[PDB]
């Protein structure tokens, strides 16, 4: 129901996010992307298979690129982006969620 990793916890339903349980926002792009990424766990994800699951009936696929939606999302759940422990590359594939 609710997706928990680190400090945080997801709510894929209602859209609402915690961080160490105070309430952080998720933009519709930011969401979407997580969302793909969350909802496949280990599942590496290439940039159009992720382009296409973020698409729903709302503004949100086409409000950035992939790298920058993802680098926005590592800054707002790595300790470290630039040593991403959730948000994975897959080198020549694309990005994973890695549970925990």
């Amino acid at each position: 129901a609710v997706i928990a990793f680190g400090k945080f916890k997801l709510n894929l339903g209602t859209r609402e996010m915690f961080r160490e349980d105070e309430p952080m926002p998720l933009t519709s792009g930011e969401f979407a992307v997580l969302k793909a990424l969350v909802s496949h766990p280990r599942e590496p994800l290439s940039r159009d298979k992720l382009m296409n699951l973020a698409r729903g009936r709302e503004y949100s696929a086409m409000e950035r690129s992939i790298d920058v939606q993802i680098s926005r999302l590592r800054r707002m759940v790595e300790e470290d982006p630039a040593h991403p422990r959730y948000i994975q590359t897959v080198w020549g594939l694309g990005y994973v969620f890695v549970p925990d």
